[PDB]
């Protein structure tokens, strides 16, 4: 009865991942079609990608009974969302692209290493302005 | 080379985390639009444009791998809409399918239609994206 803990909650947090990518795949492929000349084919990528959109709020919508897949953190209200935020964009800017890019320095992909640099320093400034967000909050 | 290495992964990796970030934080935005936190709401979303850069630039670089959800080519409009109903036939022949069944065994009765709903919004999508890839003119 508790989805915690479940196969169930596994295969949200899965879905939702995948549809989040959709999203982002149709974007790029309706940006390759628009220089082709070919725009019915981005019209489509596009309004597929809002179907896309749909299936993972319903997705993120079940997961509110279990936590935020990115943290594990409660979400819901703007105060929650907020927390959330900052939490992940912290891993990330501490940890993780700080990682990937001397994994890719070291296996001799310079470029991708200076991209994960510059994705680092984007983070930590997202990190700081919803903290801003977060002291600036009436609720 | 990027195929095969650590590198790749990760590229995958944080993909799909830029993805999710940006279907969360317009999540968040719509949650903060009812709540009247008209400020917040706004900077969820150029937030979320952000992390749209993001991810199309970690998708560039893996046009030389192929594409993350699918490993097929993509680039062109035909690869594209040849991996986009590669991915979809998946979606409703095999994932939805089988985590509706899931869900319907461990109880979640409402979570298992919503898995249906998505397998036939998907097969939805395939069969659209199959008409689009026979009239293309490249
Ligand atoms: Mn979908
Ligand atoms: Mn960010
Ligand atoms: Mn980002
Ligand atoms: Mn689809």
């Amino acid at each position: 009865a508790q989805l915690k803990g479940s196969k169930t909650e596994e295969n949200l947090k899965y879905a939702f991942a995948g549809e989040s990518q959709a999203n982002r795949r149709y974007l790029y492929f309706a940006s390759k079609a628009d220089v082709e000349g070919q725009n019915d084919i981005a019209a489509l990528f596009r309004s597929t990608a809002e179907g896309e959109t749909g299936h993972a709020h319903g997705h993120l919508e079940y997961l509110e009974a279990v936590g935020d897949p990115a943290t594990g953190l409660p979400f819901g209200t703007s105060r929650q969302n907020l927390q959330s935020a900052i939490a992940g964009e912290t891993h990330e800017y501490t940890d993780m692209y700080p990682g990937m890019a001397k994994t890719a320095r070291d296996e001799g992909f310079e470029e991708i290493a200076n991209w994960f640099e510059t994705l680092a320093k984007a983070e930590r400034s997202h990190a700081n302005r919803y903290t801003k967000a977060l002291d600036g909050l009436v609720d």
